[PDB]
């Protein structure tokens, strides 16, 4: 039963999930001197319908904000893609202190947290479950979160956490467009990689934003005050859930800028 503690964490994942040591693993350190600018990359186009927001849930190691994905009301297009990708979820990763919480890094610099906006290829596949193990199945936008000014756009999300404090609690979460969380520039890096936790499928085209967004030290504390235990058990704060960076193994990170 995988997690982020010393016994079940990222260094132990390879035992039940050998793909952990694979050739398209994520996250990575983006070295800007080694990126290749690609003129064939189109701008990123997001069009999300706030009516597709459904539910927020505490999953023990993190929390997820899920979207209705029965149709193309909320889609990602452009960049490296020929196909439309359908929004299904956003979530975050964070660390035990402000110094290190992001998953991706840029020129060795660790940020305080990271936003993942996840999508599946509904042009080619019939469901998320089908798309999840396909090399071209998933598209994730990653946004680096730099500790600084409180981010007001995060506040509906953070305000919802009090209703999902312990593992398995879920609550309705509606009328929210997650494009409001994205930076104003959508200049990006792209590379072929993986889910950053088990089952670690190498099915993700990553879109990493060049511009960070802000988060306050107190907003980060709200993440870390979520509880990994079930109600009635001893409180176990969700202190961190970020994977270390993984070897590029010859992959090319492309820049849109
Ligand atoms: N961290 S990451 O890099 O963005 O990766 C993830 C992307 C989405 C999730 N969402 C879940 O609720 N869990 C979840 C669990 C297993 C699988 Cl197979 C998937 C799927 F997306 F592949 F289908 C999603 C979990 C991890
Ligand atoms: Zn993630």
């Amino acid at each position: 039963d995988w997690g982020y503690d010393d016994k079940n964490g990222p260094e132990q994942w390879s035992k039940l999930y050998p793909i952990a040591n694979g050739n398209n693993q994520s996250p990575v350190d983006i070295k800007t001197s080694e990126t290749k600018h690609d003129t064939s990359l189109k701008p990123i186009s997001v069009s999300y319908n706030p009516a597709t927001a459904k539910e927020i849930i505490n999953v023990g190691h993190s929390f997820h904000v899920n979207f209705e994905d029965n149709d193309n009301r909320s889609v990602l297009k452009g960049g490296p893609f020929s196909d439309s990708y359908r929004l299904f979820q956003f979530h975050f990763h964070w660390g035990s202190t402000n110094e290190h919480g992001s998953e991706h890094t840029v020129d060795g610099v660790k940020y305080s947290a990271e936003l993942h906006v996840a999508h599946w290829n509904s042009a080619k596949y019939s469901s998320l479950a089908e798309a999840a193990s396909k090399a071209d199945g998933l598209a994730v936008i990653g946004v680096l979160m730099k500790v600084g000014e409180a981010n007001p756009k995060l506040q509906k999300v953070l305000d919802a956490l009090q209703a999902i404090k312990t593992k398995g609690k879920r609550a309705p979460f509606t009328n929210f467009d997650p494009s409001t969380l994205l930076p104003s520039s959508l200049d990006f890096w792209t590379y072929p990689g993986s889910l950053t936790h088990p089952p670690l499928y190498e099915s993700v085209t990553w879109i990493i934003c060049k511009e960070s967004i802000s988060v306050s030290s107190e907003q980060l504390a709200q993440f870390r005050s979520l509880l990994s235990n079930v109600e009635g058990d001893n409180a176990v704060p969700m202190q961190h859930n970020n994977r270390p960076t993984q070897p590029l193994k010859g992959r090319t990170v492309r820049a849109s800028f």
